[PDB]
């Protein structure tokens, strides 16, 4: 409600939309972030589909999605906070820079908790359709090896030359067949693009890269890679391969994902 509620502890980091802050509740010291917007340059049709947007991300409760807390603007500034949950163990891409720079790779039991969690996550996202761009920023860990979906495509409308920036000189690594070919919608998108992420978890590299566009277009529309290193096991291989399917009908469901003998409770959450 009021920003004199909370206490910025520091800076987390400035993205591309703005800083995200580590803040504390004063009523009961709770620790939180808050993602902090400039709206200034927002006219009032972006400034009600951004309220849509938000009424909806605080819809959206579960224990495998970024919980969402509070909307506090201060109009002197014509800045707009968004309190969200403190996820104390950062976002994957940290994690895989992390597993590249000691030479180390994942457990296959992390693999599992991510695989398994973020198909909940998944799960919940298509009930309710909606922002579920799958790539490791997005995603995070909190302190007791919960794995929570933080997409926060919300702030693309604020800053629309930053985001023709982004969509421009990005790679999709992550672009399913169907979407690169003039798709649209299709639950089935989402289980590549998962798939693209275990992938580069295990092998600390995506499955299809390039230098060009239309180079790793080729690739995907070809859909070979290597295998996940041997430290995996078959298993989890053939999962993995099977998101990665050229056909969207051949890739496993949300429901035939959790099916996999696998997948064991501890890999669910735990608050
Ligand atoms: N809910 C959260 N809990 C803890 N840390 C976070 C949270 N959200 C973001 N961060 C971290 O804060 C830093 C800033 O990133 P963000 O501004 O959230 O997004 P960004 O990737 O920089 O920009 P985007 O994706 O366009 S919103 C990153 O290092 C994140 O790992
Ligand atoms: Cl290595
Ligand atoms: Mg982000």
């Amino acid at each position: 409600s009021r920003a004199e509620d909370y206490e910025v502890l520091y800076t987390i980091g400035t993205g591309s939309y703005g800083r995200c802050q580590k803040i504390r509740r004063k009523s009961d010291g709770k620790i939180l972030v808050w993602k902090e917007l400039d709206y200034g340059s927002m006219t009032e049709a972006e400034k009600q589909m951004l309220v849509s947007e938000v009424n909806l991300l605080r819809e959206l409760k579960h224990p495998n999605i970024v919980r969402y807390y509070d909307r506090i603007i201060d109009r002197t500034n014509t800045t707009l906070y968004i309190v969200m949950e403190y996820c104390e163990g950062g976002d994957l891409a940290s994690v895989i820079t992390k597993g590249t720079k000691e030479r180390q790779y994942l457990d296959e039991e992390f693999v599992l908790r991510v695989m398994t969690q973020l198909t909940l996550a998944l799960k919940e996202c298509h009930r309710r359709s909606l922002h579920r761009d799958l790539k490791p920023a997005n995603v995070f860990l909190d302190g007791k090896q919960n794995v929570k979906l933080g997409d926060f495509g919300l702030a693309r409308i604020l800053n629309h030359d930053t985001s023709f920036a982004k969509a421009f000189v990005g790679t999709p690594y992550y672009m399913s067949p169907e979407q690169m070919n003039r798709m649209s919608y299709n639950e089935k998108s989402d289980i590549w693009s998962l798939g693209c992420l275990l992938y580069e978890l295990c092998a600390l590299m995506p499955p299809f890269t390039a230098f060009s566009q239309k180079e790793l277009a080729g690739k995907i529309r070809e859909g070979k890679f290597r295998r996940i290193p041997y430290r995996y096991s078959d298993e989890l291989n053939e999962i993995i391969t099977r998101m990665l399917n050229l056909k969207d009908y051949h890739r496993p469901s949300v429901e035939e994902i959790l099916e996999n003998p696998l997948i064991l409770e501890h890999h669910h959450h735990h608050h």
